[PDB]
Protein backbone atom coordinates (compact mmCIF):
# COMPACT_ATOMS: atom_id res chain seq x y z
CA UNK A 1 0.00 0.00 0.00
CA UNK A 2 0.94 3.49 -1.09
CA UNK A 3 4.54 4.57 0.12
CA UNK A 4 5.15 1.91 2.87
CA UNK A 5 7.29 -0.59 0.66
CA UNK A 6 9.87 2.79 -0.17
CA UNK A 7 10.59 3.51 3.21
CA UNK A 8 12.89 1.72 4.80
CA UNK A 9 13.80 0.31 8.19
CA UNK A 10 16.12 2.82 9.53
CA UNK A 11 15.11 6.15 11.47
CA UNK A 12 17.93 8.38 10.17
CA UNK A 13 16.37 11.03 8.98
CA UNK A 14 19.05 11.22 6.07
CA UNK A 15 18.69 7.85 5.38
CA UNK A 16 15.06 8.97 5.25
CA UNK A 17 15.07 11.45 3.12
CA UNK A 18 17.46 10.18 0.44
CA UNK A 19 14.69 7.14 0.17
CA UNK A 20 11.97 9.78 -0.50
CA UNK A 21 13.68 10.39 -3.29
CA UNK A 22 12.62 6.96 -4.80
CA UNK A 23 9.30 7.12 -3.90
CA UNK A 24 6.57 5.73 -6.43
CA UNK A 25 4.24 5.77 -3.41
CA UNK A 26 1.33 7.33 -5.53
CA UNK A 27 1.46 9.66 -8.72
CA UNK A 28 2.93 13.16 -7.01
CA UNK A 29 6.42 12.13 -7.95
CA UNK A 30 5.76 12.31 -11.74
CA UNK A 31 5.53 16.53 -11.89
CA UNK A 32 7.37 17.41 -8.96
CA UNK A 33 10.85 18.37 -9.57
CA UNK A 34 12.16 16.50 -6.28
CA UNK A 35 10.72 15.28 -2.95
CA UNK A 36 10.72 17.52 -0.29
CA UNK A 37 11.40 15.64 3.26
CA UNK A 38 10.93 17.30 6.59
CA UNK A 39 13.83 19.67 7.80
CA UNK A 40 15.37 19.91 11.37
CA UNK A 41 17.16 17.11 14.28
CA UNK A 42 15.64 13.91 16.30
CA UNK A 43 16.18 16.48 19.00
CA UNK A 44 13.31 18.61 18.23
CA UNK A 45 10.49 18.58 20.75
CA UNK A 46 8.36 19.79 18.55
CA UNK A 47 6.84 18.78 15.04
CA UNK A 48 5.19 20.64 12.68
CA UNK A 49 3.21 19.07 9.62
CA UNK A 50 1.81 21.57 6.65
CA UNK A 51 0.27 20.41 3.66
CA UNK A 52 2.88 20.03 0.90
CA UNK A 53 6.06 21.62 -0.15
CA UNK A 54 4.69 24.71 -2.54
CA UNK A 55 6.05 26.47 -5.50
CA UNK A 56 9.05 27.70 -3.97
CA UNK A 57 9.39 24.60 -1.57
CA UNK A 58 9.59 22.01 -4.52
CA UNK A 59 13.01 24.27 -6.25
CA UNK A 60 14.52 24.30 -2.64
CA UNK A 61 14.16 21.00 -1.63
CA UNK A 62 13.56 22.56 2.04
CA UNK A 63 9.83 23.12 3.51
CA UNK A 64 8.53 26.27 4.64
CA UNK A 65 10.71 29.16 2.36
CA UNK A 66 8.01 30.59 0.62
CA UNK A 67 6.02 33.55 1.67
CA UNK A 68 3.88 31.73 4.16
CA UNK A 69 7.32 30.24 5.76
CA UNK A 70 8.11 33.41 6.03
CA UNK A 71 4.89 34.63 8.43
CA UNK A 72 5.41 31.36 10.54
CA UNK A 73 8.66 32.41 11.15
CA UNK A 74 7.45 35.74 12.61
CA UNK A 75 4.69 34.01 14.66
CA UNK A 76 7.82 31.63 15.67
CA UNK A 77 9.11 34.80 16.87
CA UNK A 78 6.47 36.41 18.69
CA UNK A 79 5.93 32.64 20.32
CA UNK A 80 9.37 32.59 21.41
CA UNK A 81 9.77 29.47 19.54
CA UNK A 82 13.58 28.83 18.27
CA UNK A 83 14.09 26.28 15.30
CA UNK A 84 16.52 24.38 17.24
CA UNK A 85 13.39 22.60 18.69
CA UNK A 86 11.22 22.25 15.47
CA UNK A 87 11.05 18.96 12.87
CA UNK A 88 9.13 21.01 10.32
CA UNK A 89 7.44 18.67 7.22
CA UNK A 90 4.48 18.04 5.24
CA UNK A 91 1.85 15.73 4.61
CA UNK A 92 2.89 14.88 1.50
CA UNK A 93 6.09 15.45 0.16
CA UNK A 94 5.63 16.29 -3.79
CA UNK A 95 4.42 19.57 -4.93
CA UNK A 96 0.82 18.92 -6.48
CA UNK A 97 0.16 21.86 -9.10
CA UNK A 98 -0.95 23.30 -12.32
CA UNK A 99 -0.33 26.25 -13.96
CA UNK A 100 -1.79 29.35 -15.55
CA UNK A 101 -1.61 31.71 -18.51
CA UNK A 102 0.01 34.59 -17.01
CA UNK A 103 0.20 33.34 -13.73
CA UNK A 104 3.61 34.47 -11.50
CA UNK A 105 4.11 31.28 -9.83
CA UNK A 106 2.54 27.50 -9.89
CA UNK A 107 -0.80 26.76 -8.32
CA UNK A 108 -0.76 24.16 -6.06
CA UNK A 109 -3.61 21.94 -5.80
CA UNK A 110 -4.82 19.85 -2.82
CA UNK A 111 -3.99 16.33 -2.31
CA UNK A 112 -6.65 13.71 -2.36
CA UNK A 113 -7.41 12.00 0.65
CA UNK A 114 -5.88 8.56 -1.00
CA UNK A 115 -2.81 11.08 -1.89
CA UNK A 116 -2.29 11.63 2.04
CA UNK A 117 -2.80 8.07 3.07
CA UNK A 118 -0.20 6.78 0.14
CA UNK A 119 2.20 9.33 1.58
CA UNK A 120 1.48 8.78 5.34
CA UNK A 121 4.53 5.52 5.68
CA UNK A 122 6.88 8.53 5.98
CA UNK A 123 4.96 10.73 8.15
CA UNK A 124 4.97 7.77 10.65
CA UNK A 125 8.69 6.88 10.30
CA UNK A 126 9.74 11.01 10.71
CA UNK A 127 7.69 10.75 13.86
CA UNK A 128 9.16 7.58 14.82
CA UNK A 129 12.39 9.07 14.26
CA UNK A 130 11.72 12.29 15.76
CA UNK A 131 9.30 11.53 18.91
CA UNK A 132 8.11 14.49 19.30
CA UNK A 133 5.96 15.83 22.59
CA UNK A 134 4.10 18.12 20.17
CA UNK A 135 2.77 17.63 16.88
CA UNK A 136 0.98 21.20 15.38
CA UNK A 137 -0.94 20.82 12.78
CA UNK A 138 -1.09 23.12 9.97
CA UNK A 139 -4.00 23.44 8.31
CA UNK A 140 -6.69 21.06 7.04
CA UNK A 141 -4.88 18.15 5.16
CA UNK A 142 -2.14 17.94 7.48
CA UNK A 143 -5.35 17.78 10.35
CA UNK A 144 -7.01 15.13 8.77
CA UNK A 145 -4.06 13.12 8.18
CA UNK A 146 -3.62 12.35 11.79
CA UNK A 147 -7.49 13.37 13.48
CA UNK A 148 -9.71 11.89 10.40
CA UNK A 149 -11.03 12.96 7.56
CA UNK A 150 -14.61 14.89 9.19
CA UNK A 151 -11.74 16.75 11.47
CA UNK A 152 -12.18 20.43 11.54
CA UNK A 153 -9.53 22.77 12.28
CA UNK A 154 -12.25 25.41 12.91
CA UNK A 155 -13.52 23.53 15.38
CA UNK A 156 -10.72 22.89 18.03
CA UNK A 157 -8.63 26.28 17.82
CA UNK A 158 -6.55 26.51 21.45
CA UNK A 159 -7.09 22.81 22.18
CA UNK A 160 -4.29 19.83 23.01
CA UNK A 161 -5.42 16.96 21.45
CA UNK A 162 -4.69 12.86 22.03
CA UNK A 163 -5.48 10.49 19.68
CA UNK A 164 -4.88 6.85 19.76
CA UNK A 165 -2.85 5.42 16.59
CA UNK A 166 -0.61 8.39 16.57
CA UNK A 167 3.43 6.68 17.46
CA UNK A 168 4.32 8.27 20.64
CA UNK A 169 1.08 9.55 21.97
CA UNK A 170 2.22 13.00 20.92
CA UNK A 171 0.06 16.02 22.18
CA UNK A 172 -1.39 17.43 18.89
CA UNK A 173 -2.24 21.27 18.33
CA UNK A 174 -4.01 21.40 14.81
CA UNK A 175 -3.95 25.41 13.37
CA UNK A 176 -4.68 27.34 10.70
CA UNK A 177 -1.75 27.19 7.84
CA UNK A 178 0.32 30.05 7.54
CA UNK A 179 -0.53 30.51 3.47
CA UNK A 180 -4.52 31.89 4.24
CA UNK A 181 -2.79 34.78 7.08
CA UNK A 182 -1.40 36.31 4.00
CA UNK A 183 -4.32 37.87 2.79
CA UNK A 184 -7.67 39.23 3.94
CA UNK A 185 -8.58 42.55 5.50
CA UNK A 186 -5.79 44.22 8.05
CA UNK A 187 -7.76 43.37 10.86
CA UNK A 188 -8.69 39.66 10.47
CA UNK A 189 -4.69 39.08 9.57
CA UNK A 190 -3.87 40.85 12.47
CA UNK A 191 -6.63 38.88 14.32
CA UNK A 192 -5.44 35.33 12.69
CA UNK A 193 -1.76 35.91 13.17
CA UNK A 194 -2.77 36.62 16.87
CA UNK A 195 -4.46 33.21 17.03
CA UNK A 196 -1.55 31.06 14.91
CA UNK A 197 1.09 32.45 17.92
CA UNK A 198 -1.47 31.50 20.71
CA UNK A 199 -2.12 27.96 19.13
CA UNK A 200 1.71 27.67 18.66
CA UNK A 201 2.77 29.00 22.68
CA UNK A 202 0.03 25.80 23.67
CA UNK A 203 2.03 23.59 21.81
CA UNK A 204 5.43 24.90 22.79
CA UNK A 205 3.52 24.82 26.75
CA UNK A 206 3.22 20.85 26.46
CA UNK A 207 5.32 19.08 29.22
S1 LIG B 1 3.71 12.39 -2.45
FE1 LIG B 1 4.50 10.90 -0.88
S2 LIG B 1 3.63 8.84 -1.48
FE2 LIG B 1 3.40 10.25 -3.26
S3 LIG B 1 5.26 9.78 -4.55
FE3 LIG B 1 5.71 11.57 -3.20
S4 LIG B 1 6.75 10.74 -1.31
FE4 LIG B 1 5.67 9.03 -2.42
Amino acid sequence: AGAQDFVPHTADLAELAAAAGECRGCGLYRDATQAVFGAGGRSARIMMIGEQPGDKEDLAGLPFVGPAGRLLDRALEAADIDRDALYVTNAVKHFKFTRAAGGKRRIAKTPSRTEVVACRPWLIAEMTSVEPDVVVLLGATAAKALLGNDFRVTQHRGEVLHVDDVPGDPALVATVHPSSLLRGPKEERESAFAGLVDDLRVAADVR
